[PDB]
């Protein structure tokens, strides 16, 4: 059959005054995530991980804003392209917060954006350490990896 | 035909006064990786991308200080629990590859030892394991020595 | 059947005084990568992750006979003996982190050369692109990675 494999990176600035918002959580925080959209860093790695899959290209090709809504229409264009997802993973590199109370429900998330059984999705929390700019609590990161057939 | 991908991060800070184990290789070197347990950076990227793959959670899910059986157990012991919780799951594990970076020691000497020692602590072949190593060109945390990052993804099928 | 992973990794620093080549195109810039080989950080990531998919090592095990080879020429010796192995490429995917210039208008050039050097079909290739965010030595322009994921199948 005819797999193909994807990868994902994103990161973003964490900054007072804008919603902290991780795989489509809102996690009580002080600072947020700044960039494009509600700048959802998972939600755009796995994004970025579906359309290097289905080899259309990265986000930006495709979203010149609820980064789930973008997650379904890249869902969409994967499927449309003629390709079925078998499974996402991925993870979230940050100093803080805790981000483990949060996970089954990014989990969730994403699966009912990519009209996945849960068994399918999974969703790693990982610190840098203390070393960096992640480390210094800067920014966030996501990396995402994503499995698709076509047909 | 079931195929899944996982895929890990780790990285830990290198401090004097620790021995540097790496792929549960010791490697000759003025510091070592600080961290949980052994803190072996490659066996913990390897380790998340196994648990990634099942979609089992990732290696802090299961694995913590409270627990008596793995209260001070070195990389591979828990590697090894990782692939009988994989199993567990109806999970085969196919191909394992991965990539240290690290500015210094010189790793290329030990990465055949390393790959024995996976392929022994996953029962996998030694020809579906692999690992790589970079420098990081002196550029930032890593190029200056203050830790060193292992990348692992793994294929299993159910 | 007998489906294999691989993943690479590359970075090289961003100086004036090199020309910026970025799977094998040349890019209009004042700056440009240093390194091994033309230092193109992205063919070096996806050679790594095909000699990982195929459990042959890494790029600086293979590659004397390669001084002053550039990239390409390595991905497509690369591309050799992972057929030699037994194994066959189904897809490579890939981002470039990098603060600057914009690599949009280079990325089919970019997935046509990398597609030639593989003999692959274009639409089993597939670069992308990212920047920083203006964090840490990526974000303030010092160098640019880039990161690589293979699919292969034995026979
Ligand atoms: N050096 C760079 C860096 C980036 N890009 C492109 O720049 C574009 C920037 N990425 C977004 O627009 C983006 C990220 N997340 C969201 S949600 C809606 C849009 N987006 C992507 O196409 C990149 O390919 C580029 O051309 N050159
Ligand atoms: N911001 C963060 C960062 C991390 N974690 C969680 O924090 C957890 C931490 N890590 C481990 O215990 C660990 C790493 N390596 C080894 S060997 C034995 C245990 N371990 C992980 O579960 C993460 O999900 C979190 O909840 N929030
Ligand atoms: N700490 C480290 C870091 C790296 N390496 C090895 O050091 C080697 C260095 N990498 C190259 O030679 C290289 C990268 N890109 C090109 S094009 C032609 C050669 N190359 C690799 O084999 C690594 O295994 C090592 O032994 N120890
Ligand atoms: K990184
Ligand atoms: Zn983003
Ligand atoms: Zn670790
Ligand atoms: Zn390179």
């Amino acid at each position: 059959m005819d797999f193909r494999i994807g990868q994902g990176y994103d990161v973003h600035q964490l900054v007072p005054g804008r919603p902290l918002i991780i795989g489509g959580v809102t996690i009580p925080y002080e600072r947020g995530l700044l960039g494009h959209s509600d700048a959802d860093v998972l939600l755009h790695a796995i994004t970025d991980a579906l359309f290097g899959a289905a080899a259309l290209g990265d986000i930006g090709r495709h979203f010149s804003a609820d980064s789930r809504a973008l997650l379904r229409e890249c869902a969409s264009r994967v499927a449309q392209a003629g390709f079925a997802i078998r499974n996402v993973d991925s993870t979230i590199i940050a100093q803080a917060p805790k981000l483990a109370p949060h996970i089954d429900a990014m989990r969730a998330n994403i699966a009912a954006d990519l009209d996945l059984p849960l068994d399918r999705v999974n969703v790693k929390a990982k610190t840098n350490e203390k070393l960096g700019y992640l480390g210094r609590g800067e920014g966030i990161e996501a990396q995402a990896a994503a499995l698709v057939v076509r047909e």
